[PDB]
Parts: structure tokens; C-alpha cells; sequence
DNA sequence: TAGGTGCGCAT
DNA sequence: CCATGCGCACCTA
């Protein structure tokens, strides 16, 4: 419906001109963020003129909610300044929507042009659009393909993908490469002379710009030497037309004075060939001074003059690779030679460096000929000193597509220098299924037109497949540069492209180079490369005009080649290339696992094995049942190999001494229970003897958990009976009908969680296993404080909601890559990687030990398996506890009821609230220790295992306890144990009830997807029936109402093991138990407090706490590792400060009921030299107090802390 | 260079 | 008024 909101508007002055707090204004623009918030509901809007961006504030209902981002909206209200927020506000008494026309593509609908360069926001920081808004952009223009090539990844292709699909757009898979010339000559003019005996014109130019088409030189400087001695000079001056420009009379050191008086070139160019005759020339760079040289002979119908000639640019390069910047001055400067630049200076720096660079080549080499010289070229690391430039790589079928990622993975992996670069060479043996284009400006086709010659840019054009033009705007960076005087000039340098194009038969095309989506969204682009500062060459000019252009656009933008031209190198042409290409798919369509022989029957007999081993050879019928069901899920599915590879990294996690817990709904399989991945139990509860295996079952709901079940004793034997199951269905994991696909992710000890990779490795291969790739971008923090310093660097004054929008504008621009922090992704042995994704180093870091996926794992691991090989510190704790007892984590008991005393009180440890500050003792247990959970559980007082699931579902799930359950429980509607905690519980609850198993699950499945609103009418109303039928409460049902996310049973039992594990060790052996948490989970210690005893933890806690809720992340984790030495101090055990010989370098050591602080506990006593004084101190002892800083490599500061704590103080010196 | 600190991302 | 944990960017002694 139209939404309209006060008194009709008369159907609007810039937001940037309005600043008074006037009255009465009319204000119209787009709307780029909405939010009502319930007092009278109040209305906030960011609307935008691009201009600026005001804040529309109203005070209906309807409109209110029915106002949506993208809307077109004036307001005509009043400015007042005065609100919550500082800025100024409009408060709108009415606000009435606006059409607005969308671009639109005028031309028709057979003659649209095709879009063949495109860069989405995964050009790292270049571009700002998403692919999918460009896709749907030319899929409403008509536009029949589109092209997304980006700066060197490939990683918007499956989002490309997608919106292709739903555009009906057909998408043409490319890259925007950085190619270096694989082999660049040293010699040009290859001759068999005697490079010590020969003699050198090692001369030079200096020239008004680096375009030999387009200028000159204007100075012209040689000097003849032989066996390293001058022998000749011939120094001369040109004079150009026109008067020198500034840049010249100071980048050259010529005035038009200077060579005011000078002969003619004609008379110049004959001198320098006479006096450059049966010698070897020599330049720096010298391809740019032969160009200008060969240039200004053919200007006179004079002789190439191809002698012999010598680029010291590239015999550096090849000579000392160590250099990072090969440019005379600093070649020069390292070699110690003398330069002011004119060229006489030029001529003799380059001459005193050519000797020595010809010696080296003669000596260090078998170079002792010119032609000896270019043998050794392109061999080795020549791809990181080598200049970069770009191509453009369209994959023409899936083969081609195949190809891409190759030659991707490969300038990732093998050819990265500060970029992915790709060498000529091996672009030419996948070029086949490839077609390649010249790309932009930074094209060599480009570059060798506008500073080379049409002779050049023919030469290279060869190679490429389409020649890429662009508009002049996108140009004008250049004019603005001096690299293209004028715009005839660029007019010319377009017009000669596409004739060399038709001469060589080649497609001529024009692209367009699109960075963002219309002309308003270029200010996004700017504050990203500004945020760059003078990282980025495009900081010194300004930035051109890169939106996308429709058709009409970029054929009024090549209307100066001719109608025909430009509706051929538009239209007729971009639909060729795109004609020539076949629908390719990035991503596959069904999942590929690993093989491993034999899976499904080694499964089932681990299962079988131990269910054997457990209840005896016949199994009872509940537990046969469980074990055919999941096995006949799981097998008949092929989801075998997922269990194996589970149950093999858990396995030799346990063999080396760790226990593996898990995260989500893995403890719902009892498979997994009998093959060892998971220790939480999902039967029903029950006894089961451990001698005579004989067992009892409660299927009746009169239990939570086996837990909490009375002791019991065998009635077949003397044995005690041991106690388990949770109740927790298995269709939670593998879905009803159990097609779901397992995920098993396992939290296994922090220490362990390398050798569980590189065991994957072994398991399938160093070629088969990549870690999974995740793409950080701009953030919110990033966005603003990158529109801060744009503000702040431009000296502007934006207005709170535009810096909003511009900070939602740079928003989601790529900004690095990094690693998943468990993910290993497996590719099956029958296949290879790049049938999935390219392969690149995290961060770019080729130092890496582990390849990650050149694509987000999202868009992957529905095909390829994502083992989360996650990395947890319980596990570090409890392997910690058993070294320092001896105790067998698995023989604690869970059950015991002593130490669930300590989630009623802190009396079980032996403190009151009074001391510890907390009214639960469940300080510095996993998951417990928090205020929130803490509060919670003074609130609910669980006393069983159940209760604890509880707990754990009501803390983490979405809308369960702050408005759905803390008041059911506070006014005695239901108890802790009866209300909605896990997911699985509403299944469990409404199966007990007389609903059925598969309404029970959509039941469950509508509520832990907060869709009980979201689904139709007809399908709440069917759930509530059957509910209302089977006397389920009205209290359950208003739950199930606001209930937005629930978690696993499984997720909580496991953390509930664990922790009270972890609560068994803090109760019985409290020193153990403190001194695992400090040397396992606390890192930052003041330990000066802690040193000195309660009063100074307490007087550190009080600070931090009126510090208040305003507090350092560092302040809130030293908060909780001082209430855990509050907690202990008040125990009766206490700290000690570090001494060089007991302390250990990263755990607390224990002696009698102290605890001896670590090195890394010192302030910044670092890790590494800690270790050292570890190395040091079994050398022998620390003498003199001097000795300690020279071998440990203490830095004073740190001595001196020690001095004053009184660690070295025990030294005698 | 090695910590320290945000900050983004993930289970 | 969810917990925990990893990894890279950037800054600084
Ligand atoms: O957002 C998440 N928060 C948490 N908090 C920790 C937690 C500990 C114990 C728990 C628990 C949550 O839940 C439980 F009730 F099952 O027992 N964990 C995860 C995760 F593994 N994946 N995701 C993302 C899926 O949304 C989350
Ligand atoms: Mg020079
Ligand atoms: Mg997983
Ligand atoms: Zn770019
Ligand atoms: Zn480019
Ligand atoms: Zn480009
Ligand atoms: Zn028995």
C-alpha cells in the first residue's frame, strides 16, 4: 500500500546547503537505513540527496513499518536540532514517497552491448559493488552477458553464479592478471662481439615526457669508453618548438634558454651515428632511450641503426636480484657513483656503473659476448623484479574455467611479488579455452601506443585475442598525469587500437573498466583509496569515472570513431566474445567425499563392537533399533567416510592423550557414542552394568538424564551399576528420514589441533587437504574509521548520517584473506582442487605451512567436506589435570553430587559470597563462570544434569530466558526443567505427549528457526491444534512464540561434561585445578597484587569495576583472571612471584599450596627470551645479575621489574 | 621484530 | 542480558 504518513505534500533544497535549525523545509531523498524503535513508536530515517544525508525523525504505525530502505522520500518538516543525538534532525510531520526513474538502456533489445570488464567489491579495496547488484543491474538493462574479471582472484564467481541464475544473465568467468614478461633481453641486437674488449656509447636522453610518439628529446648525451676508461664525449642539445613545461625545466635541468640556440636534430642524429658507429650502445633502460632515439632517426629517414645494445636496467636485475629498486639513483647509490638530471650526468652514471655491471657479467658469469648475454634470461625469481601489467583472462568453456584456477592458484602460490603475477609463459600453454584482452591502461597495448608506437603496439596485439578501449574518462587520469597531452591525442591513441585491431583481425571491444555501479558511488572508492595513503599509486591523480555505463552511454562515449565503429567495437563485437564463450558453472552441483575402502563396514562393526562391549552380545531391542536406524541413515546415504574420518582424528587424538569434545548436534548419533567421536550418550537413561552388562532402560520421560538417576547396584552381580543416556534423538543430526549430511565438529585440544591437520594430510594427502579460506572485509569500525580519516585528511565537515552512509557505502569491500580457524577442506583423490576452487596462501603469507581455498568455504563445503578441526582449552585443562594427578580424565564422575553443590553456592569450596564475590562457586568454569550465567543460575538453582542442559541452552539460545522463561520460572508456571532450553527438548516433550514423531520435529524446527510467526496461517494453526489436542500447556505455546534461536541438546551435554569435569578438580583438588586454569586460560597477570595477597587482588577488582561498564577489553579479562585469584587467594592457597630457577617458561608450577608464577607472567617478559632464560638457566646459574640479561637477552626494563619484586634479589652480585 | 590491541570471522 | 576462540592489520617499543 502507498505509505504515507501526515498532510499531502506540494508535490527540495540540497541536504548539504540546510544546516540552521529552520522550520518548515522540504527535504526529499533516498532512504539508506531505517529503524523503528516502541516508547508512541518512533520513527528514525537515514535518507541521502548525495548531497548530504539528514536524519528524518516522526512520531502511523503502519507506515512506519512499512517505509523500506531504497525508498525515495520527502518529508517537508522541521529542522530541530535538539535530540538524543547531537547532530541536527529533521522531525517530519509528514512524509510522502517518491518514483524515481532507474537508469535505464535506451538502445534495443537486440543491440545491447555485452559488459567484459567488471570489478566487484573482491578487487581487495579497489571496487565497491557487489557482483550480484552489477548482475542484476544488466539483467534489467537487457544485456544479454556480463563479465566479472577482478584484480587477480576469482572469488566472486560463485556469487556471480547465483545472480547470473537469477538474473537470466549469462556470466563470463575472468580475471584482471598481473602478466610479467616472462623473458625480457638484456642484449637487443644480438652479435658475437667481445664484451671486455669492445667499446661502449653508453649514452643517454632527456626528453619533455615519456611518450616517444608524442614528445621529444630535448638533450642528448653519450659518453665512448673502452676497457672501462672514457675515451670520447658527445654531448648536444635539442631544441623543441614549444617552451619547455615547468615539469621538464625541473625533472631535466633545462631551461628554454638553455638550449635556446642548439643545432638541428637532423645535424644531431648524424652526429651521434657517426660517433656511435661499430660500438655497443648502452642505455638505463634501454628500451625507453632506444625508442626515442630509433623514433627521432625514422623522423629523418635515417638508418635504425641496430648496433648492439645494452639495457643496465635489466643486467642489475638479472646481476643482483638481492636490490629491491633497480632506478640509476639507486643503483647508483649503492655502487657509489655521483648524480645530480641531465643527461650528460645521466651518460657518465650510467658509463661508471655499465663497467662494472659488463665485469660482473664477465667474472661472476660465462658472459663474456653480447649474445651470451640474454641466455639466462626469465630463469628463476625474474618474475619478482619484472614490472607487472595487466591482462584481461575470460574462461571460454569449463576446461578454460579449469585453466583459470590453475594459472589463479599459480600467481597465488608460486608468482606472488606484493600481487599475483601471472609470467607470459605459462599464460601461453593454458591460453587454449582462454581468450585474452588488453585489459586497461596498464594494458602493454595501451602503453606501448601511447609511449612506443603503432609499430610496438602491433607487435604486442599479436598476442592478445580482443583488444579492450575504453572511454576517455576512464582516460583522463592520464591527460591529468602528462602521460596524454591532450584529448587528441587520446583520441588518436583510441582511433590507432581498433585499426590495429582490424589489421590484425582481432575483436575490438569496449569495456569500460567498471569499479562501482552508478556515478554517485564513486565517493566510496575514493575514501577506500584514500584510506591507502601512499600505498596506492592512484592517491597522486584522480580517480576516473568507472561506473557502469549502458549502452547509450558508451556508444555517445565512441561517437568520435563513427556511428559504425562505435556501434561495432559497442555491441556487435562485446556480443561476439560473449557468443564465443559456453555457459561454464564455478561450483558443482552435488557433494564429493573421500574414499576410503571398506568405511561402511568398519563403521558398523565399531558400532557393533562396542555396543557388545557395553550391553552384552544381545543388545537390547532399544539399542538395536537406535543402531540400525543411524547405520542404515548413515550407510545408505554414503556418509560413512565422515564417521571414519571422525572416529580416526578423534582416536589418535586420544592415543597421543587428549580428549575431543564437540560442538553441535554429534553427540545425537549413538553411532558416534559406539565408534568413540562423541562422549555424550543419546539413549534414554538408564543402567548398565560394567562386568556382567547387564542393563535397564527408562524410556518413560521419569528422568533428564541417566545422571541423574539414584545409585543403583547390579541386581545379576555385586557391581555398581553406571548410569547414562540423555535422552537426545539422532534425528536432530541427521535430519528426519536421516538424509541430512553428518557435521561433526570437534573442539580438540589447543596444543593437538596442528598435529590433527597435518594427520589429515596423512590421511588423504598434502595435495588433497587445504585449509578453509575465509574473506575478511570493511567492516563497520573499518568503514568509519576510514570515512574519519578521509574527513579528516580533505578537511571536510560531514554530518553524522552521511558519514553513516558512506561508512554503509565502503561496506563489505574485500580487505584481506585469512584462514578458518578449524576448517580443513578434503578433495576427493579421484578429482583435483582447481575442479573446485583456486588455492592461494592465507594473507598472502607464502611462508604458510598450510594452502587455503582461493573461494569462501561457504560456497564450497555443500560440495567438498569441511572437517572442523577445531582448537578448545578445555581439553588443554583437563590434560593439564590428569598430568598433575595422574587421575584418568574419563574416570572422573559427572554425576557426583558434591561438586554440583558448587552451581547452588560457593560453600562447597569453602568461601562465602561475601569473599568470592559471586554467589555461585562456578568461577573460571567453562561456560559457568560468566556474570550472566552466573546470575541466571542464582536465579534457577539447578541441582541435576538436566538442569545444567538447562542452563546451558537458556544462556546461549536467542529470546529463550529474558523474556520467555525468566518469568515463566519466576512466577512458578514452570520450572527450570519444564521450560524450552534445547531444540531437541521440544521434540522430546511434544513425542512424550501425543504428538506424533514427524510433527513433533516440524514443530521443533519452526520454533529454533524463529518462524513459529514467520510460517503461513494454515501451518501455525495445524501445530497449535495438535498441541491444544494432546494437553500441551498454553505456557509452552506462548514460549515456542518468541523463541528466535535455540541450541543443540548434544552442544550442551558436551560443554556440561566437560565442565563439570573441570568443577570435579576444582572442588576435590583445588591447587590442581587453579593452577591448570592460570597456566592454560589466564595470559595477562598483574601478579603483583596477586603477590601480595587478598587485599591488593580486591583493591585491582574494586578499580576495574569502577572503571565500569566503559572498560578495556585487556581490563575485563584481567577482571576475571583476579576474581579467579580472588577466589583462590580466599581458599587458602596463594601466588608467588617468578623465580629464575623454579618458574617454568608458560605454566604455574605448584609447590606445597603456592603457586610459582611463570615468566610470561612478568608484565612483558615475552615468550621466546622466556623460554631462554629456561635455555640459559641449564647451562648453569645467573651470575653477577648481568649474566641474566646478556645470555637470557633480558631487556633492562624487565630486569628492573624483577629487581624491584625481589626476583633477582637472591642474586649476590 | 616481537608484542599488544583491535577487529573480523566462525562454531 | 551468549561464550569462546582463531587469525590478520596495524601500531609501537
Ligand atoms: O552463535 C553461537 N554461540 C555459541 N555459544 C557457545 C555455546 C556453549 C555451549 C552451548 C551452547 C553455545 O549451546 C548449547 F546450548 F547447545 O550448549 N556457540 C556456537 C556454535 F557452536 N555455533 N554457533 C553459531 C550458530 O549460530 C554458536
Ligand atoms: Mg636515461
Ligand atoms: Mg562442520
Ligand atoms: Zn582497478
Ligand atoms: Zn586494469
Ligand atoms: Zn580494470
Ligand atoms: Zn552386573
Amino acid at each position: 500500500i502507498h505509505i504515507q504518513l501526515g498532510r499531502n505534500i506540494p508535490a527540495t533544497t540540497p541536504m548539504i546547503s540546510i544546516v540552521e535549525e529552520e522550520r518548515r523545509v522540504t527535504l526529499e531523498g533516498y532512504v539508506f537505513d531505517k529503524e523503528v524503535r516502541e516508547l508512541r513508536k518512533i520513527l528514525t530515517l537515514k535518507i541521502t540527496d548525495y548531497t548530504s544525508s539528514f536524519i528524518v525523525k516522526k512520531f502511523d504505525e503502519q507506515v512506519f513499518d512499512a517505509i523500506s530502505v531504497g525508498s525515495w522520500l520527502k518529508v517537508r518538516g522541521s529542522i530541530q536540532e535538539d535530540t538524543f543525538v547531537r547532530d541536527l534532525v529533521m522531525n517530519a510531520q509528514d512524509i510522502i514517497e517518491v518514483k524515481h526513474t532507474p537508469r535505464k538502456d535506451y538502445a534495443p533489445e537486440g543491440e545491447k552491448r555485452v559488459e567484459l570488464h567488471v570489478h566487484s567489491n573482491m578487487s581487495t579495496m579497489d571496487a565497491t559493488n557487489s557482483i550480484s547488484d552489477l548482475v542484476a543491474q544488466a539483467g534489467k538493462w537487457g544485456h544479454r552477458a556480463i563479465a566479472i574479471t577482478d584484480h587477480g582472484g576469482a572469488q566472486a564467481f560463485p556469487e556471480a553464479h547465483s545472480a547470473g541464475k537469477k538474473a537470466g544473465v549469462k556470466i563470463l568467468y575472468g580475471v584482471e592478471a598481473n602478466v610479467v614478461d616472462d623473458g625480457v633481453p638484456i642484449a637487443y641486437n644480438d652479435a658475437h662481439e667481445a664484451l671486455s674488449e669492445a667499446t661502449y656509447v653508453v649514452f643517454a636522453v632527456a626528453t619533455t615526457g615519456l611518450s616517444a610518439v608524442y614528445d621529444t628529446i630535448i638533450e642528448l648525451a653519450a659518453v665512448k669508453m673502452y676497457k672501462g676508461n672514457v675515451i670520447e664525449s658527445f654531448d648536444e642539445f635539442i631544441d623543441p618548438g614549444h617552451p619547455l613545461s615547468r615539469t621538464t625545466v625541473d625533472l631535466t635541468g633545462i631551461t628554454d634558454g638553455m638550449v635556446r640556440g642548439s643545432k638541428s636534430e637532423e645535424e644531431v642524429l648524424r652526429m651521434f651515428l657517426e660517433f656511435s658507429k661499430d660500438t655497443i650502445l648502452v642505455a638505463h633502460n634501454a628500451a625507453f632511450d632506444m625508442g626515442f632515439l630509433n623514433t627521432s632517426y625514422a623522423r629523418y629517414g635515417i638508418p635504425e641503426a641496430a648496433n648492439p645494445v645494452i639495457d643496465t636496467l635489466e643486467l642489475a636485475r638479472y646481476l643482483y636480484p638481492q636490490f629491491k629498486r633497480f632506478g640509476l639513483g639507486v643503483l647508483s647509490k649503492k655502487f657509489g657513483v655521483s648524480l645530480e638530471h641531465r643527461a650528460i650526468y645521466d651518460a657518465e652514471a650510467t658509463g661508471h656503473l655499465a663497467w662494472i655491471f659488463v665485469k660482473e657479467a664477465m667474472d661472476n658469469h660465462n658472459m663474456l659476448y653480447h649474445d651470451q648475454l640474454n641466455e639466462h634470461i626469465g630463469e628463476g625469481d625474474s618474475y619478482k623484479r619484472a614490472r607487472p601489467f595487466h591482462v584481461t583472462i575470460l574462461a571460454k568453456n569449463q576446461a578454460g574455467l579449469k585453466d583459470l584456477f590453475k594459472l589463479i592458484s599459480m600467481s597465488n602460490v608460486e608468482y606472488f611479488e606484493r600481487v599475483p603475477r601471472i609470467p607470459r609463459s605459462q599464460l601461453k600453454k593454458m591460453r587454449e579455452n582462454l581468450l585474452i584482452g588488453s585489459a586497461c591502461d596498464k594494458g602493454e597495448i595501451f602503453e606501448a601506443m601511447m609511449q612506443k608506437g603503432v609499430e610496438e603496439a602491433r607487435n604486442r596485439a599479436k598476442f592478445y585475442d580482443y583488444i579492450e578501449v575504453m572511454p576517455k574518462a576512464v582516460y583522463a587520469p592520464l591527460i591529468e598525469q602528462e602521460l596524454v597531452k591532450n584529448e587528441h591525442d587520446l583520441e588518436e591513441i583510441i582511433q590507432n587500437l581498433v585499426e590495429i585491431g582490424k589489421s590484425l583481425d582481432k575483436i575490438v571491444v569496449a569495456t569500460g573498466n567498471v569499479h562501482y555501479l552508478n556515478e554517485e558511488d564513486a565517493i566510496y572508492r575514493k575514501i577506500l583509496i584514500n584510506s591507502m595513503g601512499g600505498a596506492n599509486p592512484l592517491n597522486r591523480h584522480s580517480l576516473p569515472d568507472v561506473h557502469f555505463r549502458t549502452t547509450d552511454e558508451m556508444l555517445t562515449a565512441f561517437h568520435f570513431l563513427g556511428e559504425e565503429t562505435a556501434k561495432e567495437i559497442v555491441v556487435e563485437n562485446t556480443n561476439k566474445i560473449a557468443d564465443i564463450c559456453e555457459e561454464v558453472i564455478p561450483v558443482k552441483d552435488e557433494l564429493y567425499t573421500p574414499k576410503i575402502p571398506g568405511s561402511e563396514d568398519e563403521i558398523s562393526e565399531l558400532s557393533y563392537t562396542k555396543a557388545k562391549q557395553m550391553y552384552g552380545d544381545p543388545l537390547p531391542e532399544i539399542i538395536q533399533k537406535r543402531l540400525k536406524k543411524e547405520l542404515n541413515s548413515i550407510n545408505g546415504n554414503g556418509f560413512s567416510v565422515i564417521y571414519l574420518i571422525a572416529q580416526k582424528l578423534v582416536h589418535k587424538s586420544n592415543e597421543d592423550g587428549y580428549l575431543v569434545g564437540s560442538r553441535g548436534s554429534v553427540g545425537s548419533s549413538f553411532v558416534a557414542t559406539m565408534t568413540g567421536i562423541t562422549e555424550v550418550n543419546p539413549l534414554a537413561p538408564h543402567y548398565y552394568c560394567p562386568e556382567c552388562q547387564y542393563s535397564e532402560f527408562f524410556e518413560d520421560g521419569t528422568y533428564g538424564s541417566g545422571f541423574d538417576m539414584p545409585e543403583k547396584q547390579c541386581p545379576k552381580c555385586g557391581a555398581r551399576l553406571n548410569k547414562d543416556g540423555h535422552d537426545i534423538p539422532f534425528e536432530t543430526f541427521l535430519g528426519f528420514h536421516g538424509d541430512k549430511v553428518p557435521d561433526i565438529d570437534l573442539n580438540f585440544s589447543g596444543d593437538y589441533q596442528a598435529e590433527a591437520h597435518n594427520y589429515t594430510k596423512v590421511l588423504f594427502g598434502e595435495d588433497y587437504v587445504y585449509r578453509a579460506g575465509t574473506i575478511g572485509t570493511v567492516a563497520d569500525k573499518t568503514a568509519y574509521g576510514y570515512v574519519k580519516g578521509y574527513e579528516r585528511d580533505n578537511n571536510l565537515q560531514f554530518r553524522s548520517a552521511e558519514v553513516d552512509r558512506l561508512a554503509k557505502g565502503a561496506t563489505g569491500v574485500k580487505r584481506t584473506t585469512g584462514q578458518h580457524p578449524g576448517g580443513i577442506i578434503v578433495i576427493p583423490d579421484y578429482m583435483d582442487v582447481y575442479d573446485f576452487t583456486p588455492i592461494q596462501y592465507p594473507a598472502d603469507d607464502q611462508n604458510s605451512e598450510w594452502k587455503t581455498t582461493h573461494f569462501d568455504f561457504h560456497s564450497i563445503h555443500d560440495n567438498v567436506l569441511k572437517l572442523d578441526i577445531l582448537g578448545h582449552d578445555d581439553p588443554t585443562v583437563i590434560r593439564m589435570l590428569q598430568d598433575l594427578s595422574g587421575i584418568d580424565p574419563q574416570t572422573i564422575p559427572t554425576d557426583d553430587p558434591e561438586v554440583m553443590r558448587i552451581f547452588a553456592g560457593p560453600e562447597v569450596l569453602g568461601v562465602s559470597q561475601e569473599q568470592i564475590y559471586s554467589k555461585t562457586g562456578t568461577l573460571g568454569i567453562p561456560e559457568f563462570g560468566t556474570r550472566f550465567v552466573r546470575g541466571m543460575l542464582e536465579e534457577t538453582h539447578p541441582t541435576t544434569f538436566a538442569e545444567l542442559l538447562q542452563i546451558s541452552g537458556l544462556s546461549h539460545g536467542t529470546d529463550v530466558w529474558l523474556g520467555n522463561a525468566e518469568e515463566l520460572i519466576r512466577r512458578g508456571d514452570a520450572t527450570l526443567a519444564e521450560v524450552i532450553g534445547c531444540r531437541d527438548d521440544i521434540m522430546v516433550y511434544l513425542i512424550h505427549a501425543g504428538l506424533d514423531s514427524g510433527m513433533a520435529f516440524k514443530i521443533m524446527e519452526t520454533v529454533r528457526k524463529g518462524q513459529w510467526n514467520k510460517i503461513p496461517d494454515e501451518l501455525r494453526e495445524t501445530y497449535l491444534s495438535a498441541m491444544k489436542e494432546n494437553n500441551v500447556p498454553d505456557w509452552y505455546i506462548d514460549s515456542c512464540s518468541k523463541i528466535k534461536y535455540m541450541f543443540p541438546k548434544a552442544h550442551a551435554a558436551a560443554y556440561v561434561l566437560m565442565a563439570l569435569r573441570v568443577a570435579y578438580f576444582k572442588v576435590y583438588f583445588p591447587i590442581l585445578y587453579y593452577c591448570a586454569y592460570f597456566s592454560v586460560r589466564a595470559d595477562d597477570f598483574d601478579l603483583v597484587s596477586m603477590c601480595k595477597g587478598k587485599d591488593a587482588v580486591k583493591q585491582a577488582m574494586k578499580e576495574i569495576t569502577d572503571k565500569g561498564l566503559d572498560a578495556s577489553v585487556k581490563e575485563k579479562n584481567q577482571l576475571t583472571v583476579l576474581e579467579l585469584a580472588n577466589e583462590m587467594l580466599e581458599r587458602g592457597f596463594k601466588f608467588g612471584m617468578i623465580d629464575l630457577y623454579k618458574s617454568d617458561a608458560v605454566n604455574f608450577v605448584i609447590e606445597g599450596d603456592t603457586l610459582i608464577a611463570p615468566f610470561r607472567a612478568v608484565p612483558s617478559l615475552g615468550t621466546n627470551v622466556a623460554k631462554q632464560i629456561v635455555e640459559a638457566r641449564k647451562d648453569g646459574p645467573f651470575l653477577s645479575k648481568e649474566d641474566l640479561a646478556t645470555r637470557g637477552k633480558v631487556s633492562k626494563t624487565l630486569i628492573e621489574y624483577m629487581n624491584d619484586n625481589g626476583v633477582l634479589k637472591d642474586l649476590p652480585d
